[PDB]
């Protein structure tokens, strides 16, 4: 029950980083080995943090974390699945929600958790 | 070799959908499966009920032949018990139109194994939805 | 915790009589001022069994409670919202999934849970 | 007797949000108020922290004449602590342009009573997203 | 508010007999001079019954109407005004269920003990059997 | 014959309030408890000033026409008239235009003025 | 009073005669030397009967035809003028009731001791049988 | 022969008002009861001079008169239906034709021809457009 | 006489098209008789093979010539303008009006008039079109 | 020798319409010149007024005649038919080709040849168009 | 003057094999090098007579050749351009005409004149379309 | 010059292969471990022999046409060929149509066979 | 295989000198009695060098053209015919890179010592620096 | 498998003297007998170097290059084919995000010691710098 806990709060922390723009904060928390499928890659499967990187280097945002699910497999694995609601103001100032459904897999690497592995379809935040 | 192990499971698992065969679908998924996919409309859907309605109503008027491609499959090995596969699943398919189709989807596979035999416990899946109903 | 448990179990029956198209079980479920939001009324709250009636006198299909939630409002008193998923087969035999979003408001009358009003939006099943 | 009592606390309720008055809408509104609306794309949400983005970021600049109509409420009592209302709110407002527009939106609203004031757990809104942020 | 109840019993039998294609009924509660806006007359006021009467003539479906939030304004004891949304279900051609809505405005006027209908106003839906 | 001309004039007073902007002269036409079917209204009976109040307070040449007036009169004390009105005026690219809206307006006389009680407008807003 | 009677009358004459697809009855009713402005003589003023013989000898469906608001002037004892809004319910192909308008301009002259139709100016739908 | 070229005479008079926006010289040539169906009262007959005079009372152009046909009706009473091809500039500055069909049925009243019906079909013809 | 003369023989000359009689239409054609129409796509087509076969390869229909001006020019030479009107039943049973604007130049060779040059503009109007 | 009388005063004829020159057109038309083109939408229209229009409201344009075809009826009379290509640059600075195909019937009158029917389909191709 | 009219004979003949589907006759008149740029080639120069084979292996139809230009270079070698307009009836029974524009260039050996290069832009107008 | 001629010869027999529904022929021709771009893969690289097996277990008048062949000779065993493939074909509806794809082949000789190992196409399918 | 490579080479002068505006060069290169088949001519043969002239005359961007696949006959001592692609890269106007392609033929004879073009033959995009 | 690693790096370079403008760094790696198969050259065979100068010369944006699942067959100790996916990321006009892929083929000859580009396949996005 409070390893599920954990998971949560570190995906939480993750999703602050990339909001916030913060790529050192991204860095610790991803496995350099990272994998991704998600929209802006067009269906291809990408392995750097350099692909990340780009959206980083180049207005308010409330993320909502919806139905979190969590599987633990063994002390050192975990899998989160979770809707992402995405509220923030657009170009023309007027207010939008996109909604994306993401896959994170966990590995804890000495003594911090570690994202290896994830999978977005729908909306790119 | 553990790479292998996930790669040919998987191989397995699909094999399985593609000849309507539930009983062994069910025996390499964990009970437990959560599941995001095209027709769950955005939503996680949790039994092997949502998944077992393309299977109950696939009959031989509904079978046509089918060759699946896995590309690129990449596994993440997560300790003894733990791995993660993602590929692109390449469905090549004949219509009813008699015409040859391809459809794409990305597919990520969580497994854990209990004792011995691998169970896929997550499944993601973007792009067509590739079950022979579909 | 048990009191939470009848709506959804309520609920179920409900929609397995609207599946089944068995207007007599759905008349026994309903409160004969039931109120109604939904896509077939375009935009009208309707008051009686009639608009109801008309889907009934005149296929597989799966349903699926998604994150259903349950206020209790003292004893006599219940409100249930969730995610209606809806797998069926259409007229050209292909797999379909509708969703809807689905308030159901119930009021025990003489022992048994009545529905009084209903909010669907969404898809029409 | 009851029923006024019900369409006044939702008059104050559409008040507070045309206001964006933050502090009189958590007043009316329980703290675990459930939500289906159509800027959540379908899902239900459990916070007041959803509907506190469209109140935070309403300035002056994002201020414009609206009038509210609710047409047609119908209440349902249920027992002495427990109350259903279900209404149309017709919108008029001035958009950027200058132009008049009316939307229409359907709401449900059901209502506990705790120590004398009402509450609203449970929202319903299907058609227009009628804050004046939208 | 036993008046309010008439004009609605009065206008659900006039509803009623057009559904029916029943020209005889139609007539006895419609005022031989009675004025039109409707969908089908393309913004034009049309004068009584022989606009109507074809719409009976060439009827050779399932429909359900509901009447939805009458508000009847009475005028003395011989006029009375009812306002009303009519919800109509029917099945289409394809077989699929379909919902229409028209608003409706029927100003009435008593005359030798029955009420009688001298003008009908509808926007909307045009929601006759014949469509 | 008489009676009919009081109510074309008293519709007419009624236009002329609209286009003027002047809800003083329109409230003393309507009766307060006004029942309206419109297009602006999006198919529901709306009650009372307050709708039409919010196109007055957030208020180019207009000219109307008031075709086929139709009156009926039900008894000393209740009319009913339809007619067409055609409203002239000049868009904001300075071009003419004509639209065309069919309204019936149904009256009660009380103490001795006549009150407009219901309003069915169908085709353009012309306010 | 009675004179713009004759007009509307022999007005309704003419158009039964069109919808029965009596050239015979039409004839009798137009001066051979009738002008007429309509939409199927694209723009262009077209000369005696030849133009509209085409369209009763190439009829081989219920229709009303209704005139609304008509205006008659009277021009001294021989010559009247007449515009009316021609509003024609029928059934189209696909069985479905469908209405069409048209504003009608009609001079006549009292020649050989009837009321003749000289001038024809119709614009929007063309409302002969034939369609 | 010479009744004719009055009608013809008077009708070019009246296209000259308009072209000018001229309401008094326009109003001198209709009676005051004059019926019209044009396009823009959208299929209605309109009756004043109250709906003609809102065009008035707010660029090169050409009026040509084909095929004019005249019914003379006795001694008071004549009918002319002629195509009115207008060449004006529209407002990007490029020449564009316009076409009318008209029909205008006229009254002697004390000497003076009175336009007291018109029905025009196709383009709106007025300067203001 | 001689305008009367021009009328009549290009009325036999669209009798002849409408009957599909190309030797009746061959009788009134110059051989070295030039066109342009639709159905020569912008080009100049001489002789009679081109029209040849829309009579080899051939429902009620109605011919009007409106506004007929004929130039006389010496006692050889004329030219006719004219507005074709044509009213025809199409394939799927509903009637139909196509407009063509023609110009037809007129040689007297033995006694007999000859068109020699035809110039057709708007709707192609010979059956099976 | 006539045939290349006809070309030449049809070239005449065009440059007066490209130069702007309504006083050198004026010359080479009859007064009775009839006209089929695009800007009369489907009519005929008689006299210089029509076309003065397009010169009183008046870039770089080269006409080419291609393929002209003279018949020459006795002494007094001729007809040519030609197709005109027209290059211009357009308002967006843009080079243009315009096709029309045209009928000129001509008339020799106390020496000069005059212009008396025009018949032109496809593009207008006069400046200010 | 007499070996132009041999080009324009022997291209009359190579148009008369390719309407009768005679790839015999066709293959006699094409040098066995023969080069061609047409519409069903996509852009592409094609080489052989194995391109063409195709649309001869597997309706009336009437081929004007308008305003044919030869130019002849010496005793061997000789070029044509011509514009092709070919009617037909379409699949539904109507008429049609479309029109391609046609070079082709001659050489003789041995006594025949040979088709080394063809260049169609426009319709493709071989039977089988 | 010569080596060139095979590459020609080879290339048009796997065609031949294809066009006749010859898998066998096609297997002969093609190394073991062939990668292939084309546009029925979605724009991924597929492996080996199964993806296009495909096509002739579940297989009218076609000709095809190789314009400007360009072969790279790189050294004795390697070679590159890229070709403009025209297809002319009779359609469903009895018509007849042309197709165009662009096609790079790289062969490597094995055991004295000329061997398909890669192969990218872009434009239409014309299998 | 020499007299090829002056066809070529000749054919690239001509193209040099549409590029860079030089008439001048132009006229030596094609003979006065010139025939052509372009798309600016809508599908007509045009004689002489005027209508060139005007793309010559009202030119007031980079440019690179590549001559793909030259098909060169040679017909005895004093004609050639070539047939190849033209691709023309160019900056647009909006400073985007396109690439235009055209299908050309060209007919020369030997003429007062020089090679000269008598009939050419374009089809697919019209190329001119004036575009 | 140190050949397969040899063909890799002199890929990314190649892609990176394309992406830097860099004319000279890119005419060392290629062959001058380069030929090439790219969506602007409209499905033509072009030959070496002049058709891509053009993009080089008038280049006067961030962008990001991934090489995905790049397969690499060699062939004896001289020749080695590529076959990759590219991914690149770019700012549009607008200022928004962007990624388009193209699947590319690169055949290499070893001619003195250094990798040369004999031959070039693009399908999909085009995907140089001036795009």
């Amino acid at each position: 029950h409070m390893r599920k806990q954990e998971i949560i709060k570190t995906t939480e922390q993750l999703i602050e980083a990339v909001n916030n723009g913060d790529f050192e904060a991204y860095a610790k928390i991803c496995d350099p080995g990272l994998t991704s499928f998600e929209p802006e890659a067009l269906g291809n499967l990408v392995e750097g943090m350099d692909f990340h990187r780009f959206y980083f280097e180049n207005k308010p945002i409330h993320t909502t974390i919806l139905n979190p699910h969590v599987h633990v497999i063994g002390e050192d694995a975990a899998c989160i699945a979770y809707i992402r609601l995405t509220q923030y103001i657009d170009g023309q100032g007027r207010p939008r929600t996109s909604q994306s459904e993401e896959t994170r897999v966990w590995h804890r690497r000495d003594g911090k958790w570690q994202n290896v592995h994830f999978h977005c379809s729908g909306a790119p935040v």
